[PDB]
């Protein structure tokens, strides 16, 4: 039973709000990596007990996962755009610390990581 909670997507205190930069990391953003043929793995938090990695969350103290940046999307949970572009960075850089190079996951991430990029370089606000 080593998986902790999830991540928040909803909080009481913390304010909410729908920004134009929001609605575009919703609509284009997540949409396109969530349809991309690797999402699958990132698209609910790591299951250390499904996967047998007992130790993923002795290595991992801030883990995220598209799963969690769409419901905190879909609830306004992010006041900007910046914190969710924090949330996808955070996603990669622990897909590449836990990981090997070469592990299929990693190069999952690249991929998706590539994807991300683009997208983000067309933020608008512009
Ligand atoms: C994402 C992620 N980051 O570190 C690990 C470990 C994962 C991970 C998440 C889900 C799966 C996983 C790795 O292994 C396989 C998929 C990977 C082999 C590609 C699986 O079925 N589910």
């Amino acid at each position: 039973g080593s998986n902790p909670p999830p991540p928040e997507t909803s909080n009481p205190n913390k304010p909410k709000r729908q920004t134009n930069q929001l609605q575009y990391l919703l609509r284009v953003v997540l949409k396109t990596l969530w349809k991309h043929q690797f999402a699958w793995p990132f698209q609910q938090p790591v299951d250390a007990v499904k996967l047998n990695l007992p130790d993923y969350y002795k290595i991992i103290k801030t883990p995220m996962d598209m799963g969690t940046i769409k419901k905190r999307l879909e609830n306004n949970y992010y006041w900007n755009a910046q914190e969710c572009i924090q949330d996808f960075n955070t996603m990669f850089t622990n897909c590449y610390i836990y990981n090997k190079p070469g592990d299929d996951i990693v190069l999952m991430a690249e991929a998706l990581e590539k994807l991300f990029l683009q997208k983000i370089n067309e933020l608008p606000t512009e």
